[PDB]
């Protein structure tokens, strides 16, 4: 058995918002028995991530979005958008650019969703997790 | 062996009078999820739509703990006064609780979001809801008739 069974069949079952809560116990999970216990990551530990644990969730993420949701998808967008997150999140549609935020995140999976809508980073307890997650060595190319 | 005598807000409790507000932070993000139902603790998070079977016994002993050491500064009866003043626009009330700001340098989030409670901190500034699912919740949550006046 793998510990990410539970993320692979909510991502079959094309359940992303379950699949996307799971990446984020996942995320935790995987940066240390420290992280369990407090409930969140600090950002230096995500270089200590093992790159073969961030490579299964972010493939898990591709295979069943056809390409279109993971890490490495965003890790791309950022480059394209030369590493400024706010024109990352415009890109990503999770903000505009007023309504900052929707009512409702759309979970669903359709011709009008952008590369890299999912996973979920919650960037309002700072982008540099994020950043940190993207510019991983389990991400170059 | 004795039966359960803690509650479930003990260690919300003593977080905050440690003064560790990104643990108390954290631990209000299970306790919605907890005061919400069975079903929102299995699935790991809230529909909006479950907020108004909260008791408002529960969200209001959440609320006074954040208000009680935090001088007032902190919680969602003080972020729903500053929603008020602001006509519900939750944009202008994200700017005004400092979670975002609107050459090379703009920041629409921090690197890292400031946890201290310190003389620059704004009211409001915790605790800390994840507007990116969506404004809905914390709408569900601010209109609640626990903080009805």
């Amino acid at each position: 058995a793998t510990i990410f069974d539970v993320l692979e069949n909510h991502l079959v079952n094309q359940n992303f918002r379950q699949a996307d809560e799971e990446t984020r116990r996942l995320l935790i999970q995987i940066s240390g028995e420290a992280a369990v216990k407090r409930g969140y990551v600090f950002f230096s530990e995500v270089k200590t991530i093992s790159p073969e644990d961030l490579q299964a969730i972010d493939n898990l993420w591709i295979k069943h979005s056809d390409g279109r949701f993971g890490y490495s998808v965003q890790r791309k967008i950022w480059l394209k958008v030369k590493k400024d997150f706010t024109r990352f999140f415009v890109k990503v549609e999770w903000m505009k650019l007023y309504r900052a935020f929707p009512d409702e995140f759309k979970w669903e999976l359709n011709d009008e969703t952008p590369l890299g809508h999912l996973p979920l980073t919650n960037a309002l307890r700072g982008t540099q997790l994020l950043k940190c997650v993207l510019s991983h060595p389990a991400f170059a190319t």
